[PDB]
């Protein structure tokens, strides 16, 4: 048990031309901090070509990462919280599969 | 002043990306992550089928805004003030404009 005292008040058009185009999707939970994260979901299987085309024959793939968050502990708590790790997709990439 | 209480005790395939990057360690001891990770792109143009180097498309990092714990008042152990800083996740490859 390290607790410690936070003070909560704090003080990408270009990816459209992406070969690995990706939405943002809402993700929320009332039982975290912040309760609303923005999910990247890849909007194609394959990768934009020169042609403006989607081709098959390479894939998008979301950029998973681990991000830190805050659990309300115990739960519904409006002021005390428990540091938490989750994967959330920030982005898509463009691979050439195996 | 919205002060919480946080526990801290918490309880690659993108090789074959056509924009592939590195992991660089970026330390700063008034911050909670001390040390993050900055994705950097390994070339400044994507790869090809062919494994070559294509300056026709750019890779880019993809900058997402994270939420981080800055010591308030500096040299802290026990009380920080929330903060939004900028950082790189991944490259992304993008068809330049014309
Ligand atoms: C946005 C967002 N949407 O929802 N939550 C967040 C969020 O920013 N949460 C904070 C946070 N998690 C991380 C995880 N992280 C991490 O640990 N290392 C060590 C990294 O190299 C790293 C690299 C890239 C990314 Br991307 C993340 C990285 N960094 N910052 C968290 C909030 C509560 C107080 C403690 C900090």
């Amino acid at each position: 048990p390290r607790t410690v005292m936070v003070n909560l008040n704090i003080h990408s058009d270009y990816y459209n031309r992406s070969t690995s185009p990706w939405n943002l999707h809402r993700n929320e939970d009332p039982e975290r901090y912040p309760s609303v994260i923005w999910e990247a979901k890849c909007r194609h299987l394959g990768c934009i070509n020169a042609d403006g085309n989607v081709d098959y024959h390479m894939n998008s793939v979301p950029i998973q990462q681990e991000i830190l968050v805050l659990r309300r502990e115990p739960p519904h708590s409006p002021n005390s919280f428990r540091l938490e790790k989750i994967l959330v997709s920030v982005g898509c990439t463009c691979v050439t599969p195996i």
